[PDB]
């Protein structure tokens, strides 16, 4: 095995790899929504801006697990990206709305790996998720909550929907 | 002839007299334009800067092809300037429609003069419509288009046409 | 009509946008004869300098009327801009003397619109024309008429034409 | 449709659309050599460096065609990203090796985009093809090339491996 | 063969070594012209800088081809550079009259080369001809021509020949 | 004949005009070395560098002898410049052992110009090649002489070109 590989089971490293590509994935999504939202006939740039962050983040998210993965002494496997099935996101509110699924879905994946972590007992794996994702998976739905709650008083369409843009910018 | 002329066919060289004189009108036009929406009764400042903006980046464009006329050692030949025949513009959405159509027009000159040159074998004059006219014509339309929707979701009359005019100024 | 308007006669709306297009006309003159002296086989870049300066100050002119008409709120109506009436200029002194004849044309087109303002007793259109126009008009009258004589005495052709193009750039 | 498509082929949009996942694949594939040669029993950091800015080069490439994209009118279809063909990639030469080859297929790729798009003259294409990819495209091919030359001459495995990439680093 | 080496025809890896010969024997030919304006009997020393700095500029086009022959993958083939036609340059008009002959001929074997990059589809050629020779060759060609008719007013002989070489100083 | 000519043999004249092309044809062979190790089969750029740095310098040499041949009033006669009578120069090593015979050549050159000027007294003349040339030949020998000693002790192939190739860059 690796001369470095001390107390990792095999179904963490298995974990970690298919965490990888959900955040491949999520940042996807997120660069074809940025790229939705500056559509000529759309022409939301304060939206096209926020997915375009979400999609960096989330490349991000990958590659630090990639580095894990490696400092533990596991393999990366790397698989195919799917696309996203729907690539028309409708309107600004409609993004929100799937991106907080998204991020949910996300936050449920790195709790399951964190309760495998923990019935393990690889403590140096549950910090890595404590400090580096799960603080953040929360603070980004509730960035998205509040985002939902200030589109529906404004807009959600129309003159509403260009200001919250504007916000956003 | 010229002592600095070579490779330089007289259709390319009578349709950038064409071309100089289209850029004037254009600009004559977009002048128009830009004092109409600074009149007491319009009052719309953004518009009238972007249109001034216009009126000046398309009398640079006619002074540019001036100076390739002379570069080439063919004969500058200026024509009468039409006047705009609307000089009543309307709504701010109805002068941005018109100005994307104006666009349109000068970009299908423009390729038709490509055409012209590649058919000649001039590839300076083909280097020169690529680098400073058909990538800012393709920018222009691009903006103006995005302008469009945008003022379609803002407004497009009453306080979303006063909020628009603002981001515009 | 215009909830502006105030003491100002149809006449000298009238006349105002006869004197926007005398003096885009001039600029194109202007315009004309800088590319002139740019062409290879003339080659006479002061004289070229002179009057790209001239054409753009004969802009701004009809820049400032357009304004005039918006403050007082009167109507700017465009015509067609003239083609200039030839567009080879010959030596450097036969186009001073053209120029020359240019502008004592516009200065008396300028008294004619003070004459019939004091007439109609406008004294801020009179101020205007006093202070922007009628100044500026003498001064280059002034200064192009000390050109042609040093022009005269320098060549006006040969080595002293090559001399007083090089003072003017 | 598009507001602001003018002279743009479908025979491009669909090129385009297939050229963003070539890139966006080719990015992949260079990702998971970088951490490759980051593992404990590879320890390349200077053949990791290199891959992992080919990654980030081949992504941003991916990109200024989805903007295009936009800008021209056309519709971005995003497609699965494939699994990259093997996840070791054995020494540094290999590497290097299939990394030459990975870039002259892309410029085939591109060259055959060329080709469609003078077919159809659209030199906006043209363009964009010549300015940001072709360029690029044979500057990295001769870079790749002179590193093969110099990893054999200074090894290409032991020492000389060593010494190679510490330069890279 | 090259392992850089794609879509790069023999003729124009001929044509290319050509070019490099032609571009040394006019920097030879420019070298001539600049010490023969500093001999103790002629003393231009405007002209002697002006040539000099052609002589650098076309020794720099020389070794961007040969650059750009191994970037692509061929073989640079170096060939006798021919002595320039005289030892002696006559007057600065004659000197100036030579070289605008040179620049020409450069000119029209360059647009040979682009027709023959055309003809066997290599837009990498055409661009870089397009971006690094043919433009600069224009206003190599326009600016020589302003000289000579600006020496010929001042000139081309006695006192205005020594003015003219003042400007160039 | 020269207003400027004193003491100034004919002998020394013809022997400057020789040096002159010699010089010449040896900053060519160096440019031949120096691209010849940036090809992508070579790709030895300390090399590269070095016989870039020698073509500039002999360059340098045969522009002093003209300047000198204009000083003293003789009169510069130049000649074809040879090809290079190598198109490929090998490895390394033989490329400094042909420069090293190259310079020997020169220096031997530069010593037969020296007793020519002693022989008709030119004390003037004695003085240039001491202490612009003899000198500045003498050390260049020596450097390579240093380098072929260097290059023999770390390889001369293989990994010890590669380590001495960056101790020239
Ligand atoms: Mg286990
Ligand atoms: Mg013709
Ligand atoms: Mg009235
Ligand atoms: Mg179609
Ligand atoms: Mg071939
Ligand atoms: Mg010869
Ligand atoms: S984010
Ligand atoms: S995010
Ligand atoms: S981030
Ligand atoms: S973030
Ligand atoms: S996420
Ligand atoms: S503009
Ligand atoms: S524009
Ligand atoms: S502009
Ligand atoms: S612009
Ligand atoms: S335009
Ligand atoms: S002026
Ligand atoms: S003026
Ligand atoms: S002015
Ligand atoms: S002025
Ligand atoms: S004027
Ligand atoms: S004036
Ligand atoms: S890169
Ligand atoms: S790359
Ligand atoms: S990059
Ligand atoms: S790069
Ligand atoms: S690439
Ligand atoms: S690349
Ligand atoms: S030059
Ligand atoms: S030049
Ligand atoms: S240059
Ligand atoms: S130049
Ligand atoms: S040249
Ligand atoms: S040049
Ligand atoms: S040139
Ligand atoms: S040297
Ligand atoms: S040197
Ligand atoms: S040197
Ligand atoms: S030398
Ligand atoms: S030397």
């Amino acid at each position: 095995a690796s001369q470095v590989r001390q107390n990792y089971h095999e179904d963490a490293e298995a974990s970690i790899n298919k965490q990888i590509n959900m955040c491949l994935y999520a940042s996807y999504v997120y660069l074809s929504m940025a790229y939705y939202f500056e559509r000529d006939d759309v022409a939301l740039p304060g939206f096209a801006k926020f997915f375009k962050e979400s999609s960096d983040c989330c490349r991000e998210h990958a590659q630090t697990f990639m580095k894990y993965q490696n400092k533990r002494g596991g393999r990366i496997v790397l698989q195919q990206i799917a696309a996203p099935s729907m690539q028309e996101w409708g309107t600004g509110l409609e993004a929100l709305q799937a991106a907080l699924d998204l991020e949910k879905q996300v936050n449920q994946s790195l709790l399951e790996l964190h309760s495998t972590a923990s019935g393990n007992n690889d403590p140096h794996l549950t910090k890595l998720l404590e400090d580096e994702y799960l603080e953040e998976q929360v603070d980004s739905i509730k960035k998205i909550g509040d985002m939902i709650t200030k589109l529906k008083r404004a807009g959600p369409t129309g003159l509403g929907e260009y200001m919250f843009d504007k916000e956003l910018n």
